[PDB]
C-alpha cells in the first residue's frame, strides 16, 4: 500500500544547503541567483534549501548595510521573493539584514508557499579580527514578539522551531554562523526543544585552517544533538576587498558527514541530501539522558515557540540521495576499515586477557574445524597468551571429526590434539539432523570434560551472526564455553579481521600462508537461513535503530540490488561482487523477523561472557539486548505483507 | 628578574591524565595504583592528575556498587588518599562512589595537600545499551549543598570551580564521562563562568568508533569552549564479563591535540602536557562573543561556586612539555602543510579573480624581478586570468633593472616588457639610500603610468612579514598597487607556495623547471631586520596573541634552539636546518618588537586591498590590525630588558 | 511614480504645538478654542497637535478642580470635541481633569477621528514653591488598566505608545510638565521602547529663567532620546491671583530648534514643523548602544501597550515646514560658523601637532599650487611649527608647474622652492589626460623623494570633497603623503576656514593680504564633478545618513532652487548666490551616487593618517566609512530613476 520506493514514505526528509550568486548592493539580482536556486530544489524534490548569510544584501558591504535604498531594495526583493515561494515545495531560509525597533539585524528568513513563516536574528554577531558586525547590526539573542513584513505580523526571534505538521520527524531550526562557536549555541538549546534539522546560514571568510573549524563545530553539533546540519557560506560575489570566500557547503547527521560542495566553485553549488528522520528519532529514543538533559533546562527548553506548516512532499520515487553501506559491519572506506579491524581484534584481546589473569591463567581449550571463526579465535587466544607472557604450549586446540587446522596449530607452535567422536556419538544414538546434534553436544561435552581434566577452560568460538539468528545447537552445544571472543563479531566482519592479521604480519609468514589459506579455502548454513550479507545488514538496522521491515527492505534494496552502485570494501574481486532482487531480500528478511524476534531469543538468554565489539550493538542480554524468549514475531511478518512488495 | 627557563612563571601549567590499573571491587589496591601515579606527576611537576571514572571502585562492578563492604573500603581508601596528598603537589581528581542523602553518587573527588576541596558528582547516568548506570546511582543534576568526607563538610555539586589563587589562568572544573556527550554539558556552562582546564574521568568501555567518538566531542568541547579539556579513560583491570576497555587518555586545548597515550596498553599510561593558560587567556580576550554567550546565560554562570586553593608550583627549569612549531605559518605535518598551501593560493585567486570581474577585466601590470614574491605573484595572476577565460597576453609584466623572469613570463605566455629605469633615476638625483629609493619609487611611478596608459590596474606584490618591519620604501613605493595577492601571507609561507604549485603541475614541466630555479637561486634584508624565521615566528605570537615578549622568546628558545629537536616542516634538506641561541632570538625580537609596534604601523595605515590569507591574522587596518601610527615601543623594549637574559 | 513634492512620501510628519485662550473653569470655551485651532491645523495638513496642560479646565484652578459641575462640563466638553474629531486629520492631545477610581488625574486625553485611543496621566505632581497638585490630583507613575470614556473602555496609564499603522517612523508617547524635569522622566524609557515623537503638555507659570530651564530640559530630552519633543505651555487667560504666564510653543528635534513661538503672545499661537522622520530613524540605526540601553532596561521597555492608529496623511505638496541648511558644513548662522571653523582649524592643527612631535619635529615638505587647499594646509602646518617653538623654516613649501604660492610662502617666513617638473615629465612619457597624470604621479614622486633627502614628511593637501568623489590621481599622486590636514574637511567649508583665519588676524597684515588675494583670485573640476555646494550637501546626507536618493533630491531642491528662500552664511556676495533646478540636482546627484558607492571608494581604501574634523562624518576607511571598493551603484540609480522627476 505504500510507495514502496518512495524516499518520503520510509521517513527520509530532502535538504540543500545553496551558495548562491552574490552581487553586493543588489537585491534584486541576489534574489535572482535564489530564486533559480530554489526552483531547482523544488525540482529535486527538497523539502528545505538554506542559503547564505546576508544572502539578498551580501554579507561584505559593511556600512553599505546601513544606506536606506539598500534597506528598501532587501525589503522589495525579499516580497518578490515570498511571492514566487506559492509555488515552490521547500521551505526556504534566506539572509536579510531587516528593519526591527531601533535597529537592523543579521536575519534568517523562514518562507513556506507564499508566507514567511517566522524571522530568525543571529544571536552573537563577532567584532573582533576580521570581523565588525556590531558595527551595523544588533544581537538577536533574547529578543522575541513578532516582526511586521509585508502586511503580516510574523514571529521573530531565537526561539522559533518550524514544524512540518505532516512530517513530525522534521522540527526545523535556524541559527548564523557565529552562532554554533560560542560555548553554548542556540541549536543546542532548540534540539533539546525538539529541532531535528538544524539550519547555518554562514557568511565566513575563508582563511587557511577555517573550513576545518567549520566543520569540526557542524559536525560535533551534529552529534551531540542527534540531529541534522545544514551549514551553506558565502562564494563568489561576496568582496574581496579584505577577504576571500570559498562558498562551502554541506550537510551532517549525526556525526556522519552526507554531503558536501566543491570549495571555491566557479558558479553556483549545492548539497543536496535525504536525511534520515527515522535515525535520529531512534538515537533520541535509546539516548535517555538527552531527554535528562532536557529536563535539567526544562525552563529554557519549555518555552520555544513552535509554527507549523504543511510541507505536501512528493509521494512518488525520486531515489535516495544517500550513501546506504551493503555492510553496516565493514566500512567500504580502507583506512575506516583497517581501524575497525585493529580495534576489534584489541578488543577481543584484551577482553580474553582480563579474564585469563582473573583466574591465574588457565590453559585455554579450543575447538579448531578450520572454518574462519575458530581460526580467529585461536589466534585471538595466542595472541592474548603472547602479551601474558604465556607459553603458546597452554593452548590445547582439538580437531573433533564427524586440514588447515592442525597446519595452522602447527605452525602457532600451539598444543593440538585430534580426538574422534565418531564412535562415542555411535554409542549415544543407541542408547536413546538428530545424528548431527548428538555429534555437536559430544563436541561440547569433551570440551568441557578436557577443560575440568586438565585445569582449563573452554573458548567459544561462534559469532554474533550466529547469535541472532539462533544458528546453533542449543544448551551443551558450540554457544556454551567459559568465554566466547567471537560473540561480540558478525560473520560479515570475521573474514576481514583475518585479512588484517595477515597484513599484520606479527606472527610471520608461515602463519600467514595458513591463514590465506583458510580464507581461500572458506570463503569460496548459508541455505537455511539466507546470505550473512544481508542478514548482517538487516540485525544492523534492528539492533541500532530498531527500523521496522519495510525501511530496511528499502535501505538493503538501495544498497544491494545493482553490484555497479555504491562501494565494496577491499577483498572483493570483481567476480564476488553479488546483487539481491528485492524478492530476494524480503524472503530473507521474513526469515530474520521469525528468527530473530521469535525463535533465537531463548538461546542467547543464557549467553557466555565475552565483550561487545561493535558500535552497533552485540546481543548479550546482560547488556545490548533485552528481550522476551517467548515472543511471536507475527506483527513484523505482517508489516512485511502489508508494506514490502513481493518482488 | 623572572627565572627564564621556568615553564609555570610563563604561564603554562602542566596537567596528567592518567589510566591506572584497576582491581575491581579492591579500593586499596585501586588506591595504591593512584597513589603511585600521583607520585610520578608530582616528580613531573604537574598540578593536576585525573585518572578514570569510579577509579577506586571499578567503573564495571555493575551491583557490587551497593555492597556495604565496597562503599566502606571506598571511604577508607578515600581517606587515606587524601593523608598521602599532604605532600603531593598535583591537584588529584579521583573517581569514587560514594553515599549522599539516599543514594549513591558516581564522584570526582578533587583533592589537594591534604584536604577535600569538593566532591562532584556525574549529571548524566546513562541507562541503554551497555550502561546501566541509573540502576546503582543517582543523577547529580540540580544537586548543591556540602558533603561529609572525613569530618569535613566540603563542597558538593555540579556547579563547582577550583581556582588557583596564585596561578589565575588555571581554574579547574570537573565532569564525569556522559556529562560531555549531552547537547548542553555541564562544561559548556562553566567554561562561560571562569573554567580554563575542564577534566573528564570516564569508565567508557571501549567499541569500534568509540575513540573518534571522544575525540569528537572532547575537542570540539576544548575549541567552542576555549579550554583544555583533560581526559582519562579505565584500561586493563576493568571486569570484561561483557565489556573490553582501551585505556586511553588525551589533552586537548583549544581544538589542539597536546597529548594522547597508547590505546590497550600493558601497564599504566599517562599523558602530560604544558598548557598555556596565556593562549586560552588571550583567545577569550579577543573573542566578545564568548562573553556576550556568558551575559546571556548570566544566572546560571553567575552562581557557580569559587573555591579557592594555592598550588605554590615549582620554580625552576622543568623543561616544557609542548610542541613548539618553527613556523606557526607553516606546519611541519606534510599533509597539513599542503592543504595550508592548497588554501591560501585558492584564497589569493579567488581574490583577484573578485577583482577582476568587478573591473571588467582590465590588464594586469606586474613588475617581476625574478624574486619569489613576484615569482609567485605572476603564477597566481595567471590562474586567475585562466579561470576567468580570460587571454594570458593581457597580463603585462615588467623586469625594471637599476633572468628568471623573462624565462618565467616567456614560459607563462604572458606579455613581457624591459624597461630599464637607470636613465630617468638618474635626472631624478639631480633635478633635486637616497640613490636606491629613487628607484623604488620609479619603478612604482612607471607601472601606475603604464596602467593608466593601458587600461590596466597595478598589483602588488610585497609580503605580509614585509607589511610587519615596515621594510619598504613608503608612499610612491613598492606598498602601493591596486590589489596585493601577497598582502596577507608571510614570507616563510611563499616558498612553499611555490612547492606547492611545482607538485601540482597543473602548469606544465617547462614553467614548473623557471619556477624550481627560482627556489633554488633565491633561497640560497634578512640583515637589516633578521632572520624571517624568527621574525615570523614573533609577528604569529603577537598578531593573534599579544604576548609579550620573555613569552614569545621563551616560545621561540624553545622551538629554534637545537636543530636536532621537533620537526621541521618538507623542504629543508639537513644542511638548512639553522638553530638560534637565545642572544639571537633576542636580538631580533628587540629589532621586531621597536618595528612592529612602533616604527612601521604608518606605513601600512594606508594598504591597498587584498585577502587575508592566515588564520593567525594579516594586518589590514581595516581588517585584523588596528594601532596608532605614533606611538613608542618603549614598554615593550623595557620588558625584554628586564626580564629575557643577555644569553 | 511617488509625488515627490510630497513631505509625507518623504518621511516627514508635520507636527503643531498650540497655546490655545483658557478660559478658567469653563470647559466648553476651552474647548471652542482647543476645536478652533485644531482645524487650523487640519488645514495645515499636520498630523499631531498638542495643548497646555489641563486644557480643559484651566490649569491653575486649585480647589475648583474638585467642583462636581467643573468636573461634568469637563466631561461634557470632552466628549463634543471626541465628535468633531471624526472629521480631523490630527492626533489631538488635549489636557483634562479627569475621574478614575477615588481621584482625579492629571490628563493628557489623545484624540483620534472620532475615538479616544488613550488618557495618560501626569506621573509626578509638583507641591513646592508655587506647585500645589497633590492637594487636588493623583499620581499616574505605576497606573494601568482602562478607564471609562463616552461608553467606551479605553487604555490609560503611563505605559502607552500610539503607532501610526501607515507611518511606521512615527510613534507617539505623551508625558506631561514636570514629567520631563525628573532624573528618569517617562519618555526616556518610551524612546527606548519606539516612541520617535514624545509630547508635553505644560501649564507652567512663567518666572525669570524658566523658559532657559524648559529650553534645558526639552533639548536635552530631544537629543538623548533621538527623538522630536513637542512643548506646549498654557498663556492668557489662566489666573493670575498668583502667577504668570507666556503661553511658550516649541519643537526639538534630536537637540535641534525646528519652531518656537511668540513668548507672552496676545491671543494664540501655534509651533508646526515638519519633523524628519527618517533623519530620527537613522540616527538610531548607527547609535548602537541607544539599543543596548533598551536591553538593559528590556523588562521596563518591552512592556509599553501599542495603540494602533491609521493617520491617512495628505498625499500632495503641502510644502516643507522646515529651515533646510543649503551647506550641511557651512551653518548660515555667522555665530555658529565662526565656532565650527575655530574649532576645525584646531582640529587640523592640534592633529598634525602630534604628528611632529612622535616624529621629533621633522622638516615638512608642501607642494603648494596657489590654490585654496593647499594655501590653507601651509597656514596649518605655520601654527603648528609655531606651537610647537618649531622654526617657520623648517617648512619646505614647493611650487611644481607643468604666484599667491610664492607671495604667501614669502610672506611667511618658510622655505620655497619652486621646481620645474615639465622636463622629468617629458623623459618619462617618452620612456612609455596621460600626460596630465604623468605630471600629478610626479609631483608626489619628487616630494617623497626630497622629504627622504631632507629628513622630512609630505603633507597632503587635498581635502574631504575629493575624497568623496575620487577626484585624485590614484597610487602616486596627490592622495598620497604621510600626514592630511585636509582630508577631513569639505570643499564648501575650506574657503571659510581662510576666511576665518583672516579676520583672527594673527598671522599680520601682509599674510592676511596673501590670503585674501587667493580667496579674490580662487572663487571667482567641477565641470566634471559639478558644483561642489550639490555635491557636498549629499556627502552629507549620505554619510550621516545614509538617505534615499530621492530623499537627498527633496531636501537640496527645497534649499537651493530659490536664491531668495533660507539663508546664506556669511561671504555670499549677491551676485554669488547660484539657485539650481531639479534637473540639475538630479544630474549631479546621479554623478555623486556611481563616484560615491561604486567608482571612488578603492581610491579611499588606503588613505593617509589626517583627523576628522566634521560632525558629518569624516571617510577614513579606519574611520567614518568602511564599505567595499568593488560594488556596483546600480540599485542608487535606479531609485534616481524611479522616483526624482526628470525637472
Amino acid at each position: 500500500s505504500m510507495n514502496f520506493y518512495s524516499a518520503y514514505q520510509h521517513g527520509f526528509v530532502r535538504v540543500a544547503a545553496c551558495t548562491h550568486h552574490t552581487t553586493i548592493g543588489d537585491p534584486a539580482a541576489n534574489a535572482a541567483s535564489v530564486l533559480d536556486m530554489a526552483r531547482a530544489c523544488h525540482d529535486d524534490g527538497a523539502a528545505l534549501a538554506v542559503f547564505p548569510e546576508l544572502t539578498l544584501s551580501g554579507y561584505s558591504i559593511e556600512d553599505v548595510l546601513l544606506q536606506d535604498s539598500l534597506l528598501d531594495a532587501v525589503e522589495d526583493a525579499l516580497l518578490d521573493l515570498v511571492t514566487e515561494s506559492a509555488d515552490l515545495l521547500p521551505v526556504l531560509v534566506v539572509g536579510a539584514p531587516l528593519r526591527h525597533r531601533h535597529r537592523i539585524y543579521n536575519t534568517a528568513v523562514v518562507i513556506h508557499r507564499g508566507a514567511v513563516l517566522g524571522v530568525v536574528p543571529k544571536s552573537y554577531l563577532p567584532t573582533y579580527r576580521e570581523f565588525y558586525e556590531r558595527r551595523q547590526m544588533a544581537p538577536g539573542d533574547g529578543e522575541r514578539g513578532t516582526i511586521r513584513i509585508g502586511g503580516a505580523d510574523v514571529a521573530f526571534g531565537t526561539d522559533l522551531l518550524f514544524a512540518a505538521s505532516d512530517l513530525p520527524g522534521f522540527v526545523l531550526h535556524v541559527e548564523i554562523a557565529e552562532d554554533m562557536f560560542v560555548p553554548m549555541p542556540p541549536s543546542a538549546e532548540a534540539a533539546l526543544a525538539g529541532a531535528t534539522v538544524l539550519a547555518n546560514l554562514s557568511g565566513s571568510p575563508i582563511t587557511i585552517g577555517r573550513a576545518e573549524d567549520r566543520r569540526l563545530l557542524a559536525r560535533s553539533a551534529s552529534a551531540r544533538c542527534l540531529a541534522a546540519y545544514v551549514y551553506a557560506a558565502a562564494g563568489e560575489g561576496e568582496s574581496t576587498t579584505d577577504l576571500a570566500w570559498d562558498g562551502q557547503t554541506m550537510i551532517w547527521e549525526n556525526g556522519a558527514l552526507l554531503a558536501e560542495s566543491e570549495r571555491f566553485p566557479k558558479g553556483v553549488r549545492r548539497s543536496v541530501a535525504d536525511v534520515d528522520t527515522e535515525l535520529l528519532r531512534s538515537e533520541r529514543l535509546r539516548m535517555g539522558t538527552f531527554d535528562d538533559n532536557r529536563r535539567h533546562h526544562r525552563e529554557l527548553t519549555e518555552s520555544f515557540r513552535r509554527i507549523d506548516f504543511a510541507l505536501d512532499p512528493p509521494a512518488g520515487d525520486i531515489g535516495l540521495l544517500r550513501e546506504v553501506e551493503r555492510f553496516p559491519f565493514v566500512p567500504a572506506d580502507p583506512q575506516r576499515l583497517q581501524q575497525d579491524c585493529y580495534e576489534a581484534y584489541n578488543i577481543q584481546v584484551s577482553g580474553l586477557e582480563q579474564r585469563l589473569r582473573a583466574l591465574d591463567y588457565p590453559k585455554v581449550v579450543i575447538g579448531v574445524s578450520g572454518g574462519l571463526d575458530s581460526t580467529h579465535a585461536l589466534i585471538v587466544a595466542t595472541h592474548a597468551m603472547d602479551r601474558e607472557g604465556r607459553p603458546r604450549s597452554d593452548i590445547l586446540a582439538f580437531a573433533l571429526p564427524g586440514n588447515n587446522a592442525i597446519k595452522l596449530a602447527r605452525a602457532l607452535g600451539v598444543t593440538f590434539s585430534e580426538i574422534d567422536i565418531g564412535d562415542t556419538a555411535r554409542l549415544m544414538l543407541h542408547t536413546i539432523v538428530t545424528f548431527e546434534n548428538v555429534q555437536a553436544g559430544l563436541r561440547t561435552d569433551y570440551l568441557f570434560r578436557i577443560a575440568n581434566q586438565r585445569g582449563g577452560i573452554v573458548l567459544g568460538t561462534g559469532d554474533l551472526s550466529e547469535l541472532a539468528l539462533g544458528w546453533s545447537t542449543y544448551g551443551v552445544g558450540d554457544q556454551m564455553s567459559h568465554y566466547n571472543v567471537n560473540a561480540g563479531v558478525p560473520k560479515t566482519l570475521i573474514q576481514h579481521l583475518i585479512r588484517w592479521v595477515i597484513s599484520a604480519g606479527e606472527f610471520g609468514e608461515k602463519v600467514g600462508e595458513v591463514l590465506q589459506s583458510v580464507l581461500d579455502t572458506e570463503i569460496t548454513s548459508e541455505a537455511k537461513v539466507g546470505p550473512f550479507a544481508l542478514q548482517d545488514f538487516s540485525l544492523f538496522q534492528v539492533l541500532r535503530y530498531g527500523f521496522r521491515p519495510s525501511k530496511i527492505a528499502f535501505l538493503a534494496w538501495h544498497a544491494w540490488n545493482d553490484a555497479e552502485r555504491g562501494n565494496w570494501p577491499p577483498g572483493f574481486p570483481k567476480s564476488e561482487r553479488p546483487s539481491y532482487s528485492l524478492a530476494e531480500i524480503r524472503h530473507w528478511l521474513q526469515i530474520f523477523v521469525q528468527r530473530f524476534y521469535s525463535f533465537s531469543q531463548f538461546k542467547r538468554s543464557a549467553l557466555p561472557n565475552g565483550p561487545k565489539v561493535s558500535h552497533g550493538g552485540a546481543l548479550s542480554p546482560r547488556g545490548d539486548w533485552r528481550a522476551p524468549s517467548d515472543m511471536s514475531a507475527r506483527i513484523w511478518l505482517d508489516q512485511i505483507d502489508r508494506e514490502v512488495p513481493k518482488g
